[PDB]
């Protein structure tokens, strides 16, 4: 039984707040703490912000700790709903909210505990939160899928300042033959990339972005690119290590064309592309560097640039900013044909039950499903037991670099040291993980 | 009963592989990390590193690794230890290495162990960690003392200092200290990108922005401004990290020791050294300085501390051992400890260490490493030996939010049994 609901205020690991939920049970107490994005698509769910200038720059998270604390807390307590009865659950606080984008409460209140019960309900069946999500998600448990890591080792964009336009250059070792493998293999190319850069660029060029990768001041994505070509090899990884790309190009958007210089105040909009000029763009970097994945290529809204991308791309193409985690939007996304994997993101939409529902309508669409950190994290790990329980075979939680992306990835050895023999590691096939 | 101990490799706030323990009791399992620094000084207890250039650049812990599962681990399941008894687990931990430095197991071993226990044995007491270190140290817990977070902010070792900390010791409570800090880092960030360019706010290793900056007095100056823009002067003090052992040759102090002709005519005495401190703190509200000289030049430490009027922090001079603390001490080196568990390797030592300093009159900051992980120990051990200060960090990068997160919850929990040291940070303890 649920004898407390709690909610206080914590630091994310930008240094801002945001909700952690504490739901009691009889087997002990279960904290979960919700992430927050910088690059938020406009469709996301309600991130409920104080908007107090005078404490927390703004940011302050008071009214939806309320929320939790004033709200759902004395309802959901009094209901005393089963916490293994994940649906009904998300089904009391979304309808106890009652709007389309979680509005009233906010997503940030509702999350929390959406995720607590979860973790309760893991320790009342005495099994790892994984196999309980596994149980939820309806996932084949014989054997798991282990994925493998996208790291975000070189951050653009939103992440990191600089020039670079682009959001992220991600390394994924496909051809590494375990996890623990796979993250060893990351490490050393992310360390030698660290000192490239620091050589080429100087020492300063070597600190790093939200998501622990490093920020070199560069206007290309060729320059990144070379720069990761250069480490791969470096650190001995060659043909075992391949790339992939999150444009976050809404980020870029503007007046139907895109700006590969938007962090210039004085960025000449007559270097503007348009959708067909981005996409042949995308074809020559992926002839020219082993790209396999591509994230938010065209804007959050502009559908039929992705449907004509995705006709000829031939590459993993994953919906972020389009998708929003939201069943809606991804039916129209396949519909579409406009991409052929899911970036899910649980506080886009707000409750694990939602989350779910997004992962089982990707992979029956024959898509592939990547789980993904925020910019913003935290010490919480659900994550990694997630993309685990869903057996998508791919995950992006950080550069091997700034411990809240570490302490996703290290729960993952522990996953994998756990499951042994009852586990293969997704490698090359992660785009179809959960079919293996 | 302890029925498994166990070591595997785990990934630190670099990325660099470090040795993380599992204890297992019939309460469960329960989990340590070990740290890691960079700037260590050379009579730290030994941190055991692989040295194959073929794995992880070198850096791999395989070897401390084995040495839990393969020495330890045995040896202690055998003696059938009591986890409450922390001095009896970490007596057997020494003993089975058997060398003054752990160089025979590594240190990266051993205090696995050690902080696992005792995580287990907090376990078997049913009280939270804090509760039981306070048992462990004999400290007053009426009230208990949460402790002022110096963080991390902006960091060198041109600019020679390695570390310039905020210390909200005007607030009422840590709630309101980390608020506060969050806030003049982020104006501090702010101005950071204004002045030095987007990239400069990129942050270093603890989280802190590191611009170009040519001096102390310069950095100084973008603290106060960052202080004053998030309208917080006269409640925000600041602390040092000279790290002096990384520009100290031949003698003398670089504090051009990035330049590569650096003028050595320029290199400074220890009292000339002395001098520009003494500016330093004249001109900006430092109420703590950290190793302001060399880890092995007594004679300036001496010399300083006859006319300094603030907190002199020892690091790499005492590196947590009691031994080394005994003789700053006897000459009136310092009169505060740096505690890093992991410079001496067991947690009754490290406890020890601090018991010797409060004993002298000494304050106890408690430290995280420049390498983190996810652990947060240091965060109930500062509140378990109430000591009123701790350094773990800028407010970003979550190896140093989860320590200052536990703190909050530890503040919440603890209510009115619980004062914020505040202003009397040095002597946190009597308090
Ligand atoms: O766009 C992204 O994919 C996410 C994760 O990297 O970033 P943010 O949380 O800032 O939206
Ligand atoms: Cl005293
Ligand atoms: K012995
Ligand atoms: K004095
Ligand atoms: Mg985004
Ligand atoms: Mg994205
Ligand atoms: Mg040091
Ligand atoms: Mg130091």
């Amino acid at each position: 039984a649920v004898s407390k609901v709690y909610a206080r205020s914590v630091y994310d690991s930008r240094g801002n707040p945001t909700v952690e939920v504490e739901l009691t049970t009889e087997k002990g107490v279960f904290r979960s703490i919700v992430p927050s994005g910088a690059s938020t698509g406009v469709h996301e769910a309600l991130e409920m912000r104080d908007g107090d200038k005078s404490k927390w720059m703004g940011k302050g998270v008071l009214h939806a700790v309320k929320n939790v604390n004033d709200v759902i807390a004395p309802a959901f307590v009094k209901a005393n709903i089963d916490v293994k009865d994940q649906k009904a659950v998300d089904d009391f606080l979304i309808s106890l909210d009652g709007t389309a984008n979680k509005s009233k409460l906010g997503a940030n209140a509702i999350l929390g505990v959406s995720l607590a019960a979860s973790r309760a309900a893991a320790a009342e069946k005495n099994v790892p939160l994984y196999k309980h999500l596994a149980d939820l998600s309806k996932s084949k448990t014989s054997p798991y899928v282990l994925p493998v890591p996208f790291l975000n080792v070189l951050n653009g964009g939103s992440h990191a300042g600089g020039a670079l336009a682009l959001q992220e250059f991600m390394i994924a070792p496909t051809g590494a033959k375990t996890f623990a493998e796979a993250l060893r293999i990351g490490s050393e190319v992310y360390h030698n990339l660290k000192s490239l850069t620091k050589k080429r660029y100087g020492a300063s060029a070597g600190n790093v972005g939200d998501e622990g990768g490093v920020a070199p001041n560069i206007q290309t994505a060729e320059e990144a690119l070379d720069l990761i070509v250069d480490a791969i090899k470096a650190a001995g990884h060659d043909g075992k290590v391949k790339i992939g790309l999150d444009c976050a190009s809404s980020e870029f958007f503007k007046d139907g064309k895109y700006d590969l210089d938007f962090k210039n105040p004085n960025s000449d909009k007559s270097k503007w592309l348009t959708g067909p000029q981005l996409a042949d763009l995308y074809h020559s970097l992926m002839k020219r560097y082993p790209i396999v994945s591509i994230e938010d290529p065209f804007a959050e809204d502009d559908w039929e640039a992705w449907s004509h991308f995705f006709k000829t791309a031939g590459i993993q193409i994953v919906a972020d900013d389009l998708t929003v985690t939201n069943p809606k939007r991804i039916a129209t996304a396949i519909e579409k044909k406009a991409a052929d994997a899911l970036l899910l993101k649980v506080n886009q939409i707000g409750t694990l039950s939602e989350s779910i529902k997004a992962a089982q309508d990707s992979f029956a669409a024959g898509w592939g499903v990547m789980v993904s950190h925020r910019s913003g994290e935290t010490e919480d790990t659900f994550i990694a037991d997630l993309v685990v329980g869903l057996r998508t075979g791919q995950i992006k939680t950080g550069a091997p670099a700034r411990s809240e992306r570490l302490a996703k990835l290290n729960q993952l050895l522990r996953i994998e040291e756990e499951l042994g023999d009852n586990a293969v590691f997704a490698g090359e096939n992660f785009h179809h993980g959960d079919k293996l």
